[PDB]
């Protein structure tokens, strides 16, 4: 029988069978009191005990949230939704531990990500036995409240303070540090990693205080806070959960008033109004996400980092090479998962307007400008390419670039990558290349699994990576091998080299896009 106690009870595992190995699965263990009824909006609670023998043997049900059903039968979207039942009472993390017991195993802790407002830790691209398997380290992944549920924000009142998903995310990384001892695992060596909304989340844990103590290093794919997403003001926020209460029939004098009308609400009235409480809104819209609520985050971001005033670790970090298609299929007129989806200058345009609402019409002339340099004037594909690149390097690209500058300025290496092969099994069309999140499957290591119709230079390349990442988990340098085997060299403000990573040649370049970026961190700002 497979049991651990735990500082909250004992809880039984199960065995599964990997690569003629074993790996023990404890899924849905509960890390906070269940945030129903009173609890609804307020920061998790401590965990007291239950006596008796809790069986970890399944996932747990994911936070509410919305689902995405734009392409009902589709795979390509549908991998995405929560494959188990939505609930309020979703605060439960998963383990998966080598077999032997490891001694002192480093701990690697994911964050799934979905703008803030999607995304649970059970589904099947986030599944660590493989991890736990051939690096022989301790995952973890735990579930955080997304959306209004998670993020509503009345900033000093404690009944919704803001950024109740980092604080479920900060209690899940406590959980660890009490907890994972009796695992195997060592709490000093404990390594954050996410995509999206989760690398946002890790790289808000680098500026809060009360992180610094819950891990060592960090990896950010895809994201970072000052990705022009991921940080609400304070007064967007409250405006848009005043708004919030409006939308209910819940508008009032007192503000625990609101709350208290806003706890009453079925989960699904609040869940059908919150893509209200913004006036324009893009793809990339963020409701209610992550604030400077000045208890997690005491300032602007921006401003913490420039000041130094953040946890001095290594990181890696690093994007896809497509990363704005996925949005344009969402909402940008002549844009189709069914075709090439070729476009014209007009249709360009009108993206534009899609994407960038608020921008003065001399900003969306600026930003034709500077991304219609044609090498072949066609091409007729041109238009098509330009429109991702402008999406992609505005809010992925380049955030992530500048936050890798400024970060490795304060003394500590600093690795950035470039990930640019399209998997043989990505259910979307060849137009949208390398898209966001699809480098997933390789970090964790799904190519590796021989019965699942993958190519053998895609068993390599996430070979390469699932050993690399957790060799900077566990040394801080994403080494392969000391020998026959490319060095990643540290990003370093002047010379800014980054390792591309594909199937036929991981290369050291220099200067990631730097044409593009100089527009968006340089010209841009002032239109
Ligand atoms: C975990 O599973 C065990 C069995 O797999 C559960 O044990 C049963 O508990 C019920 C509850 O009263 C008893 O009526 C059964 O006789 C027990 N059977 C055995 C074989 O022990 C246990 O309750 C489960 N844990 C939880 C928290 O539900
Ligand atoms: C697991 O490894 C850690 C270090 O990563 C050991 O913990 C402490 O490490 C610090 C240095 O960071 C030393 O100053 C302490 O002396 C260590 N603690 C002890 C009790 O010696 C930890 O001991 C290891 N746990 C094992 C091997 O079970
Ligand atoms: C690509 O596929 C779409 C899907 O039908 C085609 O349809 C247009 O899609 C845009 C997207 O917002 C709409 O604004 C248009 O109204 C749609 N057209 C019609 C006639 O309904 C699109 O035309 C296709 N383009 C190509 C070149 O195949
Ligand atoms: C990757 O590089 C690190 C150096 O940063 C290597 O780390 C050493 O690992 C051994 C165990 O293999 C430890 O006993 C040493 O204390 C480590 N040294 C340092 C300075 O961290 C690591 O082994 C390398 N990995 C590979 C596969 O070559
Ligand atoms: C050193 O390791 C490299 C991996 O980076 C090996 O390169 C590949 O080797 C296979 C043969 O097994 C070829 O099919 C690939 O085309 C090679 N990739 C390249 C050249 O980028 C290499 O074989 C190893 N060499 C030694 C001497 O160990
Ligand atoms: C669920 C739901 C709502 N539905 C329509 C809005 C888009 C949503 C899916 N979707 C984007 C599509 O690509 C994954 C997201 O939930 C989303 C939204 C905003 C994001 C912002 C930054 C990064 C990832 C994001 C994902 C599906
Ligand atoms: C706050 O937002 C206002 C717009 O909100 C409007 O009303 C709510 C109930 C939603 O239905 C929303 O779609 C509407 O557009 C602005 O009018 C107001 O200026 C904003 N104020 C601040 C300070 O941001
Ligand atoms: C689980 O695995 C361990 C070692 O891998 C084994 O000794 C134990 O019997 C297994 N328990 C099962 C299969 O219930
Ligand atoms: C005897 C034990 O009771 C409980 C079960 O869930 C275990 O599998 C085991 O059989």
């Amino acid at each position: 029988d497979i049991i651990i106690a735990t500082k909250n009870g004992k809880v039984r595992g199960m065995n599964l069978t990997v690569f003629g190995g074993t790996v023990t699965a404890f899924l849905g263990i509960p890390y906070a009191q269940p945030p129903l009824g009173r609890l609804r909006f307020k920061k998790p609670q401590s965990l007291t005990k239950w006596s008796d023998i809790w069986n970890a043997t399944k996932y747990a049900n994911s936070c509410c949230q919305n689902i995405d059903q734009s392409f009902p039968g589709f795979h390509g979207s549908e991998m995405w939704n929560p494959n188990t039942d939505l609930s309020e009472d979703c605060l439960y993390l998963n383990v998966w531990i080598p077999a032997p017991k490891p001694k002192n195993a480093t701990v690697l802790i994911w964050i799934y990500g979905g703008g803030f407002q999607t995304g649970t830790s059970s589904l099947h691209v986030y599944d660590g036995k493989f991890l736990a398997r051939v690096e022989r380290v301790i995952v973890v992944s735990m579930n955080y409240r997304v959306g209004a549920l998670g993020f509503l924000a009345l900033p000093g009142n404690p009944e919704a303070p803001g950024n109740m998903g980092l604080f479920d995310q900060q209690l899940a990384l406590q959980w660890v540090q009490k907890n994972i001892a009796a695992f195997g695992g060592n709490p000093k060596s404990v390594t954050l990693f996410g995509e999206s909304a989760g690398a946002a989340s890790v790289s808000l844990h680098l500026l809060s205080p009360g992180s610094h103590s819950l891990f060592t290093r960090a990896i950010l794919q895809s994201g970072s806070f000052n990705a022009p997403w991921a940080v609400t003001s304070l007064y967007e926020a409250r405006n848009r959960t005043l708004n919030l209460a409006k939308l209910t029939g819940c508008s009032r004098e007192n503000e625990t008033e609101i709350i208290k009308c806003l706890r009453n609400k079925d989960p699904q009235e609040i869940l059908l109004n919150e893509a209200f409480v913004v006036p324009y809104g893009t793809p990339l819209s963020v409701n209610f996400g992550p604030t400077v609520d000045g208890d997690f985050l005491t300032d602007m971001p921006d401003i913490l980092l420039e000041l130094g005033q953040f946890k001095k670790t290594q990181i890696l970090v690093g994007v896809n090479k497509d990363e704005g298609t996925a949005f344009l299929v969402y909402g940008a007129p002549g844009f189709s998962k069914d075709n090439n989806s070729i476009i014209t200058r007009k249709e360009f345009q009108e993206g534009l307007k899609i994407f960038f609402p608020g921008v003065s019409e001399f900003g969306k002339e600026s930003i034709l400008f500077h991304y219609t340099d044609w090498v072949d004037d066609q091409r007729p594909e041109n238009y098509r390419e330009a429109l991702g690149d402008v999406v992609g390097d505005y809010n992925f690209i380049c955030p992530a670039l500048e936050f890798t500058k400024k970060f490795s300025e304060w003394g500590n290496n600093a690795f950035f990558y470039y990930f640019e092969h399209r998997s043989s099994k990505l259910p979307w069309p060849e137009w949208m290349g390398v898209m966001h999140g699809y480098e997933i499957e390789f970090v964790f290591g799904l190519p590796l699994e021989r019965r699942d119709n993958y190519t053998k230079a895609e068993e390599i390349l996430s070979r390469s990576i699932v050993k690399r990442w957790a060799n900077f988990a566990k040394y801080g340098n994403p080494n392969e091998t000391q020998n026959n085997s490319t060095s990643w060299p540290v990003f370093k403000s002047t010379e800014q080299k980054y390792l591309t990573l594909n199937t036929e040649s991981t290369r050291i370049m220099t200067k990631l896009r730097a044409q593009q970026c100089r527009f968006w961190t340089s010209f841009f700002p002032k239109v």
